[PDB]
């Protein structure tokens, strides 16, 4: 049931789970809660996910409590400004430190708490199976 966008594959699940089970659940197919990079990659999940809320790779890290991503990208604020919900993150009740998708707009994420059920995407590059290119 993966479906490919740009050398990547996705899973849209069909059971809610907290945020980390979530990300365990990813982990255990050899993947993690997806990452967004590019505004295309920001519609194509929207689109995917047709108004409903799916837990995405979104979470604090570090002291200072910046965003991340749980598969390692590095987090560009700058250009993820724009796929935010107006007024968001707000960190409601001082408790939301995960992040879903949500509205069905390029303007998309909210900031929720990690311990919430909801469906999740999982993201996985493909890599080609070959031969040990050490030698
Ligand atoms: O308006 C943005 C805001 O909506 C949600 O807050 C809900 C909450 O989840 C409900 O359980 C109930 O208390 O009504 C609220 C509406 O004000 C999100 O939880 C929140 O993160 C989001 O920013
Ligand atoms: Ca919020």
């Amino acid at each position: 049931g993966w479906k490919y966008f740009k050398g990547n594959f996705y899973y849209f699940s069909l059971i809610p789970k907290t945020w980390y089970s979530a990300e365990q659940f990813c982990v255990s197919r050899n993947s993690h809660l997806t990452s967004v990079t590019s505004e295309s990659e920001q519609e194509f999940l929207y689109k995917t996910a047709g108004g409903l809320i799916y837990w995405i790779g979104l979470t604090k890290a570090g002291m200072e409590g910046d965003w991340s991503w749980v598969d390692d990208t590095p987090f560009n604020k700058v250009q993820s400004v724009r796929f935010w919900i107006p007024g968001e993150p707000n960190n409601a009740g001082n408790n939301e430190h995960c992040g879903n998708i949500k509205a069905p707009s390029l303007q998309a994420w909210n900031d929720a708490p990690c311990d919430k059920t909801f469906l999740f995407i999982c993201k996985r590059p493909y890599v080609p199976s070959e031969p040990s290119a050490w030698s």
